[PDB]
DNA sequence: TGCATCCGTGAGTCGGGTAATAACGGCCTGTACGCGTCCGTTTCCGGCACCCCAAATGAACCGTCCCTGGCTCCAAGGTGAACTCTGGGCGACGAGTG
């Protein structure tokens, strides 16, 4: 319990409440299970049916689950400049 | 007292973005939102106290901008001649014509 709560609290750069972290992980787990079962990636409608929640909420959770990227990571093929040099 | 062992220095210029795992009830509340009722506001129909206001309704009105009277006082129209081309008619004479 302590490890999972701390993971949900401090895992991501943008804090996500545990109530949303739990559903994010559940959606991902059963999505991978459905992909394994079917042989093809489950569709958003199928994922919504499995969640017993609306596809709009499924898509909102999916876009919420995204994580930020480093502004200082090398963007070129070699090491020449960072992503922070390409943002206005 | 060297000696290897890091240890840290430095080494040129104008295609983009890629991912895990067991986690799951159950209860509290905090702020935003929704429901029902109630009341000051303001917004619009109507009336005289009258405030009158006015183009529209009666004059003159008289100077001026229209008529009539007639009187002229002059230049256009009508009247001659003769005359100087303008022209018609006429006579003379010949050399190609018969």
């Amino acid at each position: 319990q302590a490890i999972t709560r701390a993971m949900a609290d401090q895992a991501r750069t943008i804090r996500i409440p545990v109530h949303m972290v739990e559903v994010i992980n559940k959606l991902g787990r059963i999505q991978r299970e459905l992909l394994q079962d079917l042989g093809r990636e489950p569709t958003p409608e199928e994922l919504a049916k499995e969640m017993d929640i609306t596809p709009e909420k499924v898509l909102e959770i999916q876009q919420y689950a995204r994580e930020p990227i480093s502004l200082d990571q090398t963007i070129g093929d070699e090491g020449d400049s960072q992503l922070g040099d390409f943002i206005e």
